[PDB]
This record gives C-alpha cells, sequence and structure tokens, in this order.
C-alpha cells in the first residue's frame, strides 16, 4: 500500500495509502483526487481533497472528467504542489485519469502513456469501457490512435492485452 510516482508531481495509489498521513506528507502530497464513489478520505491538515464519484464500470462516464481533472493536475504542478490520484485499488479508475493526463500534458500517445504508467505501477488495468473512452480521447487529442479495441474470448480488450 504505497504511492506509485508517475511524474514529478503526480502519484497513483490504492485507498489504504491515500489515508496514510505519513506517506502523504513524506511524498509532499498537497492534492488528493479520489476517483471513486465508495472510498472515504480522512481529511488531513494542509492537504486539499476532492472526489470524482464513478464506479469501476465500463458504463461509467469517467471521460467527462478527462479534461477537467487533467487541467487540475497541471494547475497543482504549476503551483509547486503534488497530486495523488487514487481509487479503491489504484488499478482501473485512477489509472485511466492518469493516462488521460499524460496524453494531454506530456505529449504521449495512449500507448506510450500506458507503457510508462504500467512501468511505474505494474498492476494498473483500466476496464474495457475506460479503454474505449481513452481511445476516443486520444483521437480527439491527436487525430490518430495507437491503441485499438479488439475481440477476444473474454470480450473487447485493447490490443495491448493481446
Amino acid at each position: 500500500s504505497g504511492l506509485s510516482q508517475i511524474t514529478k508531481s503526480l502519484y497513483i495509489s490504492n485507498g489504504v495509502a491515500a489515508n496514510n498521513k505519513l506517506m502523504l506528507s513524506s511524498n509532499q502530497i498537497t492534492m488528493v483526487i479520489n476517483v471513486s464513489v465508495e472510498v472515504v478520505n480522512t481529511l488531513y491538515e494542509d492537504i486539499q481533497y476532492m472526489q470524482v464519484p464513478v464506479a469501476d464500470s465500463p458504463n461509467s462516464r469517467l471521460c467527462d472528467f478527462f479534461d477537467p481533472i487533467a487541467d487540475h493536475i497541471h494547475s497543482v504542478e504549476m503551483k509547486q504542489g503534488r497530486t495523488l490520484l487514487h481509487c479503491a485499488a489504484g488499478v482501473s479508475r485512477s489509472a485511466a485519469l492518469c493516462l488521460a493526463y499524460l496524453m494531454k500534458y506530456h505529449a504521449m500517445s495512449l500507448l506510450d502513456a500506458h507503457t510508462w504508467t504500467k512501468s511505474c505501477r505494474p498492476i494498473i488495468r483500466p476496464n474495457s469501457g475506460f479503454w474505449e473512452q481513452l481511445i476516443h480521447y486520444e483521437f480527439q487529442l491527436f487525430g490518430k490512435n495507437t491503441v485499438h479495441m479488439v475481440s477476444s474470448p473474454v470480450g473487447m480488450i485493447p490490443d495491448i492485452y493481446e
């Protein structure tokens, strides 16, 4: 239950780490973005909190928060702060917002944003609906895609998953 650092000012974690006061202060976290409906945050002093109430479902419109949250992460960085994006497990919901942010502010293709994030936090795995949303957002940002949904015995998956 630790913090996976993604950039100089962005981290991803599960719900346990997100309420670990020492871990937040030691990593100089100033902004906590809870991407879940169900996780409750303990509100520590001098840390700002907010919540994006989405369930980890392929139907959840996380996409409506791609741009607004990406800009929020960027503003925190501009103000010399650091942001922790977390959900319940730090696997699907927070990971998807992180990918959107990397594409918008680090000029990375969806594929490169995923390779990078996966290297920082091995267990990330957005659900298939979030992948479709990320692919649509990638197309919006670059007019081209580097990840594509394909059929499989388990249903639609990003080609990245084979």
